[PDB]
């Protein structure tokens, strides 16, 4: 299929998984009976986006406006956004750098997002919400890497939460790709968290934090071996990768829920598309609802494009036309030949 599509698929996804995942943000438990009336609602409120979506408009505004990733527009940009519109549901830690940006004597615009935990940095998946754009602006994976490191850095400087947001922007990379064998693409992704987490930051910010070094390493592998499993109840999958706020407790579970919805779910009538299983999935593993969704259905979008995002579901979504516009708009900026 055509990249265009996958474009506007990718931004489409995204704008879903936040739109539809929204009202069950925290929820420690969401029955997949709530999930299905929920967006069964949707085929007779507009539902609204959050701070996820948000951020990925600042993010693509900046990528837009100077052709290139500029992290002083970017994090500026980041900073006005929630200064014009506060209440989408911004996490606590993110509203200090916001305010710290907006400082008139801010020069280093990676200071505010370095001095948070007491200069440990966020690892937060705020980081890994927004970062699809990157992957739709930057084709190499070696670019990928560092700009989705470098966006993510803007608010969170812990390695565990931009390395989170570079797995993320890998994983939509590569199913823009269209790339997948399930296990090929995991297989991949394993490869690149291999590599970034055995460098000095990556295990001194494991390490400080008291986790058992490669936390994105070792899930992957666990999502594998979640994959190799006849049957896995969805307290067991939250169990093993996590449904929280932590990157490394909501990336590689988005990315189970996208290879896991490649195949049929018994409890998920046919009548979905996989686009509509991964989303509906994802938010029934309750917890961060709003950003496992959204990202799950980035990687989604990217693989299975426009044609799987429903008419229904997406014109329930507030501002589904300028994200498409926003998608269209990478493609020919930094897309077309
Ligand atoms: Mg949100
Ligand atoms: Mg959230």
């Amino acid at each position: 299929m055509a990249s265009i599509s996958r474009f506007r698929g990718c931004l489409a996804g995204a704008l879903l998984g936040d739109c539809v995942g929204a009202v069950y943000e925290a929820h420690d438990t969401v029955s997949l009976a709530s999930v299905l009336s929920h967006v069964e609602s949707l085929e007779p409120e507009t539902l609204y986006y959050t701070d996820d979506t948000a951020m990925t408009r600042a993010l693509v505004q900046s990528l837009l406006a100077k052709e290139a990733f500029d992290e002083v527009d970017m994090a500026h940009r980041f900073a006005q956004e929630y200064k014009k519109d506060p209440d989408r549901g911004y996490g606590a830690g993110v509203i200090t750098v916001f305010k710290k940006l907006l400082n008139p004597k801010c020069r280093d615009v990676y200071e505010p997002a370095r001095a948070q935990f007491n200069g440990k940095g966020s690892y937060g998946n705020g980081g890994a919400m927004r970062v699809a754009g990157i992957s739709l602006a930057y084709s190499s994976v070696q670019d990928v890497q560092k700009f989705a490191r470098l966006s993510a850095q803007l608010t969170h400087a812990s390695s565990l939460g931009y390395n989170g947001a570079i797995l993320q922007a890998l994983a939509v990379h590569l199913a823009l790709q269209g790339v997948s064998s399930s296990e090929h693409f995991l297989e991949q992704l394993l490869g690149h968290m291999e590599e970034l987490e055995g460098d000095a930051q990556s295990v001194l910010d494991a390490k400080e934090l008291g986790m058992e070094e490669r936390p994105y390493s070792s899930r992957l592998k666990k999502v594998g071996e979640l994959l190799d499993q006849d049957v896995v109840s969805r307290e067991e999958v939250v169990s093993e990768l996590g449904n929280g706020i932590a990157a490394f407790e909501s990336v590689p579970t988005a990315i189970y829920c996208f290879l896991r919805c490649m195949e049929p779910h018994p409890e998920i009538p046919s009548t979905f598309n996989s686009l509509q299983r991964t989303l509906i999935y994802s938010i029934s593993l309750g917890g961060d609802t709003d950003t496992i969704a959204t990202m799950a259905g980035a990687i989604a979008g990217a693989y299975y494009g426009m044609e799987q995002v429903p008419e229904s579901w997406q014109q329930s979504c507030e501002g589904f036309e300028e994200t498409d516009v926003l998608a269209q708009s990478l493609h020919r900026v930094f897309q077309e030949s």
